[PDB]
């Protein structure tokens, strides 16, 4: 019943000054991008278009029929995320949408449902796969209105951080997969298409069902933790903006936690070898049963490359030199095991599928009537065996919904999105560096152009490098 055609006449004239330039744009705010919305506060989208594109003017190489479409989402924690607005970040500098507008991009910024959202009757409406369905549905809206809306729908660049990086990556990996259509039909998405031109993903929290073994492979033996306390009800912004003041919990892993981490580590080589990932040379990246082999040597080179860039920039590597072989003031070798034992660990095992089903990712895999579920055989079987011994009974997420949240099952040599920029910080312990690396390898092995880097001294977060990011987008757009 909600009409889906874009009205170029229904806008507000807005402006913003970054340091001295006046960026004028036309704002089309809170468009319902779906004919039958279930939650209109979240399933709407803001579209910002530079004012030049209504006066037959150019911004750089870009014009009103030319401009790439910058597609940022605001999701963190797999929580509901509202459409982003044009303004400044906490640093006081231009945020990503303001940056995009100054460079001549059209900005379409969708909101999306998330894991705590309910309907009027209390049923959950934002458990998996709602958020990926909302992002697909907004893309389809962009394609349906391409001919009347300024810009080029064939050049959509997705952006996200953390959980929202996972969705941006998912959006690039599953373009037009049939799995999502019954959900798109149900909410009346436009019947166009949802493949995108390029993905940018900061610290994606993906591959959820394999992120527990990878995290213990990396961090086994680090038995004292410290982390910010996140709860069921932590908002998106607090998951993604680590510059906000939060209280911190710290302690030592219990003996059972250590046995669980021992067992989880044991399980990662079976999984990693199953992927048959090859590096640049066609050399298979594998792991022995002891957890060593070429894949670990591959990871250590990412760190070596990170620390050597830091050196060239005069940054401090001091705290981590004990893991480094340094000769003529270049790092030539990195003992990855030593490197990962340097800080305190962050999450406790199992880091994603907790035994009491209380993680945020547990909460993502609830359904209309269940607030959380398991999604790994490992955590489910522990609880299932305990219930049988008792004569609580655990629930396991639907296999097809676990699939729909994981870009790994969709990346092919035929994946249509060519360009991918992936960042995971060298001191980011919200997930294993093994996980974004595995995503990056899978895309390279499938013939896609991948720009992957672990920036030194960088924890969880996104958009800390907007100048470099839009250099990449400009280059990728050609
Ligand atoms: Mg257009």
């Amino acid at each position: 019943d909600y009409d889906l055609k874009f009205n170029p006449d229904k806008y507000i004239s807005k402006e913003i000054k970054i340091n001295g330039k006046k960026i004028k744009y036309r704002a089309y705010e809170n468009i319902i991008y779906i004919k039958n919305p279930i939650d209109k506060d979240y399933q709407n989208m803001n579209i910002y278009i530079p004012e030049e594109y209504f006066n037959n003017l150019s911004i750089g190489s870009y014009n009103s029929n030319n401009a790439p479409i910058f597609f940022p989402n605001t999701v963190g924690g797999y929580m509901p995320g509202k459409a982003d607005t044009v303004g400044l970040g906490r640093d006081g500098k231009a945020n990503s949408l303001t940056y995009a507008l100054s460079k001549g991009y059209v900005v379409a910024a969708p909101g999306a449902r998330g894991r705590t959202l309910t309907d009027d009757k209390g049923n959950y409406i934002g458990k998996a796969p709602a958020a990926i369905v909302d992002l697909k549905a907004a893309v389809r809206y962009l394609y349906l209105n391409d001919e009347v809306m300024p810009g080029d729908a064939n050049k959509i660049i997705s952006n996200g951080t953390s959980a929202g990086g996972a969705l941006s990556a998912l959006l690039g990996a599953s373009g037009n997969s049939q799995d999502y259509l019954p959900y798109l039909k149900e909410i009346g998405a436009a019947e166009t298409r949802d493949d995108i031109f390029a993905v940018s993903a900061y610290c994606p929290i993906t591959n959820l069902e394999n992120a527990d073994s990878a995290y213990e492979w990396m961090y086994n033996g680090v038995n004292s933790y410290s982390r910010m306390e996140f709860t069921r009800n932590t908002s998106a912004q607090e998951y993604n903006d680590r510059s906000l003041t939060r209280s911190t919990v710290q302690g030592n892993l219990t003996n059972d936690e250590i046995n669980i981490s021992n067992k989880l580590k044991t399980l990662f080589p079976i999984y990693l070898n199953s992927l048959k990932l090859t590096d640049d040379g066609g050399n298979l990246l594998t792991l022995d049963k002891s957890g060593n082999g070429s894949f670990k040597t591959y990871l250590s080179i990412i760190i070596r490359n990170s620390a050597n860039r830091a050196l060239r920039e005069g940054k401090d590597i001091s705290q981590f030199k004990k893991a480094f072989t340094i000769e003529n003031n270049k790092v030539v070798a990195v003992n990855l095991d030593v490197y990962t034992h340097i800080g305190d660990r962050m999450k406790s095992p199992p880091a994603f599928d907790s035994l009491d089903a209380s993680s945020g990712e547990n909460n993502l895999f609830g359904d209309k009537k269940s607030d959380s579920k398991h999604f790994t055989k490992f955590s489910f079987d522990i609880n299932n065996k305990a219930a049988i011994d008792y004569f609580s009974i655990p629930k396991m997420a639907d296999k097809n919904i676990i699939k729909m949240m994981n870009p790994m099952y969709y990346i092919d040599s035929n994946t249509s999105t060519k360009y991918w920029r992936i960042r995971h910080g060298a001191i980011d312990k919200d997930t294993s560096l093994a996980i974004p690396a595995i995503l990056a390898l899978k895309l390279k092995n499938s013939g896609k152009i991948v720009n992957f880097a672990a920036p030194w001294g960088q924890g969880h977060g996104g958009d800390y490098d907007l100048e470099e990011l839009f250099n990449w987008i400009d280059n990728v757009v050609k």
